[PDB]
RNA sequence: UUUUU
């Protein structure tokens, strides 16, 4: 029993993919607290109309005014499922909806959507049934530790690099300015709590926000976030060739998802330095590769997340919160499934069991 | 968040 990840296999039409609705938020202070508000949300601040270019210093801070979160630490569905417990007598759908849905992390979706086209990194995935809804929980794996655990100081600075940049173009306040004399704290973070469906599958997942453009005509959430991201510059149409084919896909399973309608792109040159801005709207990413013998289609991408979504529904039968059906995929292969139970990979906390069950 | 496919 596995379920193949081939391009080919999924090449058929556009499946069906409701527009994302925010059910809610919440925000992880600087000490990794929960938060059940958006004090964690900033706001887009770009570099002002008539003054000079951007020239935004990455390294600026790294590493005396940086404090990373601990990876160390496990948190799994934690926060989501706070949210959750809090919210389950406000849930849209009618009665039951919960229970008919898969309740995951955004980033763990963008992971099954660009599968059909990685070829580096595979992944595990935990999934529990508990009172009909199906838990889907990344789990590290070995090698995914180690290659961490090895992170050389380059890679270090240069996720460092990543935060900072929204440091620079994030206020705290709406039209309001940037800061870039602070820390860089990665405990902090705002999450927007999302309903969604793929096929017959509902969707409740959560992700982390950059910021909220206040400018923008339309400031319904999620349509009025925006997301910020850092990449190397580029001079050649090879060097753009190649970006198309591999960044944007991952830049496009990220924000489609969560419906943010714009990426924003700042492109650092080799001193670490951003002296140049662009905006890519995530519904016209694909248009890059459309027709690319060798750029990624949306449709093998969300065709393939259905199927696992199905593949995963019908694998899990056992309504157990104890019971874990471990999802394992490297690319070359399947994506195949071991059980198991309890400790380690069980990821359903009692605090959540005891009180649903109650 | 980020390097690479
Ligand atoms: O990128 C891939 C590559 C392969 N597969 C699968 O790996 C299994 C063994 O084929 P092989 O690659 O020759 O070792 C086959 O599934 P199978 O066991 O025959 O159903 C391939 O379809 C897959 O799902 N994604
Ligand atoms: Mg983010
Ligand atoms: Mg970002």
């Amino acid at each position: 029993p596995s379920l193949r990840t081939q391009p080919s296999l999924y090449s058929g039409p556009f499946p069906f993919y409701r527009r994302p609705s925010e059910l809610g938020c919440f925000s992880l202070d600087a000490q990794r607290q929960y938060h059940g508000d958006a004090r964690a949300l900033r706001y887009y601040s770009p570099p002002p109309i008539n003054g000079p270019g951007p020239d935004f210093d990455l390294r600026d801070g790294y590493p005396d005014r940086y404090q990373p979160r601990d990876e160390e630490v496990q948190e799994r569905l934690d926060h989501l499922l706070r949210w959750v417990l809090e919210h389950r007598n406000q849930l849209e759908g009618g009665p039951g909806w919960l229970a008919g849905a898969t309740v995951t992390w955004r980033g763990h979706l963008t992971k099954l959507l660009t599968t059909p086209y990685e070829r580096q990194e595979g992944w595990q995935l935990a999934a529990s049934r508990f009172q009909g809804t199906l838990y889907l929980s990344e789990v590290e794996t070995p090698a995914a530790r180690a290659q961490r655990l090895a992170r050389p100081p380059l890679l270090r600075e240069l996720m460092y690099m990543g935060y900072k940049f929204e440091q620079y173009m994030c206020a705290d306040k709406p039209g309001g300015s940037p800061d870039p004399s602070g820390e860089v704290n990665t405990n902090v973070a705002y999450c927007s709590v999302l309903r969604s469906r793929l096929g017959n599958h509902p969707l409740l997942f959560s992700g982390e926000v950059d910021c909220l453009n206040p400018q923008a005509p339309c400031t319904q959430p999620p349509s009025c976030y925006v997301e910020l991201k850092t990449s190397k510059e580029m001079h050649s149409p090879g060097q753009w060739r190649s970006f198309y084919r591999h960044k944007l896909l991952k830049w496009w399973a990220q924000s489609f998802l969560p419906g943010v309608p714009h990426v924003v792109a700042g492109f650092r040159n080799p001193e670490g330095f951003v002296c140049s801005l662009k905006t890519f709207p995530t519904m016209e990413m694909f248009e890059n590769v459309r027709n690319d013998r060798e750029g990624w289609n949306p449709s093998v991408c969300m065709n393939f997340c259905a199927a696992f979504l199905s593949f995963a529904q019908s694998t899990v039968v056992q309504d157990d919160p104890r019971l874990v059906h471990l999802f394992s995929w490297e690319p070359g292969g399947p994506v195949t499934v071991s059980v198991h139970r309890d400790a380690p990979y069980a990821f359903l906390p009692s605090w959540y069991v005891e009180t649903m069950t109650q």
